[PDB]
């Protein structure tokens, strides 16, 4: 399939970005967004 | 609660898009996100 | 790391918004972005 799947998630509140690991190819393509970050 | 849980978790580097499965209702119900998709 | 790991992910469709809990300081921060919601 065209998705593919995430295997491990992160995410930075320096960067305020979080960052998908996936499953596909060689295994070093990663999904990145943009992100808020808080303290609730 | 409003806030339900994730199921699943996909993304598509050909519509730079990650797709959430949720547990709501019927359960066909998803999140979508815009995002970046990289080789590193 | 400054990239932290994701421990529970839910999805919020009257706020169109997905809450990442993260292990992290304290235990109370969030990664948190708008997202869409949507019937497949
Ligand atoms: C003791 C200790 O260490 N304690 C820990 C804390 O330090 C740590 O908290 C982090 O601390 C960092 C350092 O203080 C701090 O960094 C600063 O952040 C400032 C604010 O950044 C916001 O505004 C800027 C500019 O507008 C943006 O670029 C940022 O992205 C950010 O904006 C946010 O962006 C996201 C993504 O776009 C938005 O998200 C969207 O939200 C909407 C809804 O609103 C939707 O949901 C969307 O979907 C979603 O995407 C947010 O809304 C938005 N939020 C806001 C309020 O706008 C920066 O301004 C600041 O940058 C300056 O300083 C650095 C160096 O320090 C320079 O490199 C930069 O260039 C810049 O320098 C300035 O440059 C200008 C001009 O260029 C100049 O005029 C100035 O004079 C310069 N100033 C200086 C000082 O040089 C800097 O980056 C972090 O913000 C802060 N993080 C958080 C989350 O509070 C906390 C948290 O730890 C972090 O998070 C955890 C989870 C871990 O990952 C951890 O490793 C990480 O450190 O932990 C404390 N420890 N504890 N407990
Ligand atoms: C052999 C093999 O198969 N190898 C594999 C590779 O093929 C595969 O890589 C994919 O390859 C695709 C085909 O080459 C390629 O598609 C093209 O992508 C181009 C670039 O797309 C970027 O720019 C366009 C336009 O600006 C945007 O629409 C796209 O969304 C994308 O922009 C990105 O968008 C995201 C989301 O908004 C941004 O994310 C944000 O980032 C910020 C920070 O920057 C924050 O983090 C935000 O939170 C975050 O959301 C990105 O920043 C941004 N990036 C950039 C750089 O801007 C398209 O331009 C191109 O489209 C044209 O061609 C198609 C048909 O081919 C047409 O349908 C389109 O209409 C368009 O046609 C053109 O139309 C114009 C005018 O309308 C005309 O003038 C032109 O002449 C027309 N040209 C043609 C040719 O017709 C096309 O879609 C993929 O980009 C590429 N993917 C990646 C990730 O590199 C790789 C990867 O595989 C993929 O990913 C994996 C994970 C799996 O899912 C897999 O299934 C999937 O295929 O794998 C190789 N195999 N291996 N290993
Ligand atoms: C019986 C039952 O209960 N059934 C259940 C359904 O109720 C439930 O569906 C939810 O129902 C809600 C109530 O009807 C409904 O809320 C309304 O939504 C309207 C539409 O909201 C869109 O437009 C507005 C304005 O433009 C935006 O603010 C919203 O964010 C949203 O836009 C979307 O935003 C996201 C994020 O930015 C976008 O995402 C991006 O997408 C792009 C690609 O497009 C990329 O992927 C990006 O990365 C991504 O981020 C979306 O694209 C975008 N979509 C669109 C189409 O634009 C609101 O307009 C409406 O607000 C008015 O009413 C409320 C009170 O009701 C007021 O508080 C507001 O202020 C506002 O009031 C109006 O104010 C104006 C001026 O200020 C005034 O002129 C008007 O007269 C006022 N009107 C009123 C009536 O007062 C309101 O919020 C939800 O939309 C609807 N949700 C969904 C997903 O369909 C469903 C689903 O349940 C939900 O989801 C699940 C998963 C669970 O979480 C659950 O708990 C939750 O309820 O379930 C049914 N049950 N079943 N099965």
């Amino acid at each position: 399939m065209a998705p593919v799947p995430v295997t491990k998630l992160v995410c930075d509140g320096d960067t305020y970005k979080c960052t998908a690991y996936l499953d596909f190819g060689d295994g070093r393509w990663v999904a990145q967004w943009d992100t808020n970050v808080f303290h609730t």
